[PDB]
């Protein structure tokens, strides 16, 4: 069994059991019941050096249905975690590049499958590296485990296009850049498969670029800073059913994490379809400019 | 009134009233009640030379909602046709580049607004030029007419995503390239493949070398023999966008006379980026899953 990180820094958050410090992790490496998972946008980083004993999840190959636009099923999840020495009761700590952007995404997927003890290493690769902590290129050399086949739950933390169309009048957070938000750009040149034939945002969406929730050192900002950003800045109130979206669900998972686990909103869903779906969908309401715009009637 | 082209070639088709020959148009140009409309994928061709008296429709600016992914509404359509001197009773002959690929699309849009008498110039720009017939580079000075505001009808010849999800068990025609249908290409999406159970009939197979629609015999082999379509079949066609599947809609509705033909305009650009819609790969149709 694997204890919580009692660090004072985390106790102000709604779900302090969802974070650990680099100092805590350095002291727990190799402990029975703990698996450390690297999850990056840039999958090649793991091979340049990883936290010792860490395994890797590759978002290109491991987490998507290979044919359909959907995440893997319970059978594919069970085989992925078993190969990595992960059992149902294992404490998983996930860390990654770009201030745990893809780390939160892996945690979201684990949560679709109802894995209870899943935590982020606050600050990811960047704080581990700034502190001069060790990486290896040694394999985890992992003994296989049996993980149960569970049915994926898309009810609680996931939204589809019809839930979004139905959601108008309820808070909507767009986590893309202001240029994307207004309709000046759609994608990156590195990801042309993440553009769309229309530019803009979902009408009544508040723009909160996801990176605003991360400090320079890549740690999650304080409760006071987050409260400023989402409650004062974006108008969120207790009891609010919140939907977050980006270009794809991978990139709005960090904001879901922030709202579900740090600010403690009960009802937070990631609209994974995001702008790639919305901007290519026939007859969905789109607005342009830096104005959120008026909520239309629920469709 | 504007006479039907009695040409034997067209009389074997289900709706011979939907086609005119270059010979007919040359003999009927400038006749009262006839407006000729150029509709091209390459909109700049019009200024290089156009049939005398012909007006232009520009798919970049004239036919799409500027904000939403949708076609214009009745008020926009009335304004467009009014400006071009088209009345509700006007006979409209549409022609253009790429074997009337986009002419078929314009006719589709006119039919959404229920314009009765719309015809294609069999063989379009390519057969007019090949025959050495006259072009002007004059824009054709036009007196505006009043066109009525009618509600666009999306029911009869248009299909939405949820119509296609509900369609499995009934025929789908995918009009994209073999290398798009297999999922070794993709106006792309992030996913590659085709809709399971869809028969690949690349849209150009229905056109002859000279740009004209193939004989009823040749179409029957393509769509009945090749793709297994039977009388009373409810058919949906799709491409990457609805603009590019309108030609095959035209073939099935007007030439083979299928009663129920719908253009799924969302096409692969929507399908290939929709969350959790069925997709299969390789040159095989695949089997129909249960209607969703």
């Amino acid at each position: 069994s694997v204890d919580l990180d009692p660090s004072a820094r985390f106790a102000e958050y709604a779900h302090p059991e969802r974070l650990v410090s680099t100092e805590w992790l350095a002291a727990h490496l190799g402990d029975e019941g703990l698996v450390v998972v690297e999850s990056d946008e840039d999958v090649l980083l793991y091979e340049t050096g990883h936290i010792p004993g860490a395994v890797k999840v590759d978002w290109h190959t491991d987490l998507n249905d290979p044919v359909q636009r959907d995440y893997i099923d319970g059978a594919a999840f069970a085989a992925l975690l078993g190969e990595r020495g992960i059992s149902r009761d294992t404490t998983v700590v996930i860390y990654g590049d770009k201030n745990n952007w893809w780390a939160a995404y892996a945690l979201w997927v684990f949560t679709l499958f109802g894995h209870d003890d899943v935590r982020l290493l606050d600050g990811g690769r960047s704080k581990w590296e700034a502190e001069g902590r060790a990486y290896t290129t040694d394999a985890p050399t992992v003994a296989a485990t049996s993980y149960p086949v569970v049915e994926r739950d898309d009810s609680r933390i996931r939204a589809y296009r019809d839930d979004v169309l139905a959601h108008f009048g309820k808070p909507l957070i767009d986590v893309r850049s202001p240029e994307e938000f207004s309709g000046a750009r759609t994608t990156a040149p590195a990801y042309p498969e993440e553009g769309a034939l229309r530019a803009g945002h979902i009408p009544s969406a508040q723009n909160v670029p996801w990176g605003k929730a991360a400090a320079e050192d890549g740690t999650f900002r304080t409760l006071a800073e987050l409260d400023a950003l989402y409650r004062d800045g974006a108008g969120l109130k207790d009891g609010d059913d919140v939907v977050a979206y980006c270009r794809i669900g991978e990139r709005s998972s960090h904001t879901w994490f922030v709202l579900q686990h740090l600010l403690g909103f009960e009802n937070v869903r990631n609209y994974d379809g995001s702008w790639t779906e919305w901007g290519s969908a026939v007859r969905v309401p789109i607005v342009q400019g830096s104005e959120p715009g008026e909520a239309p009637a629920p469709i």
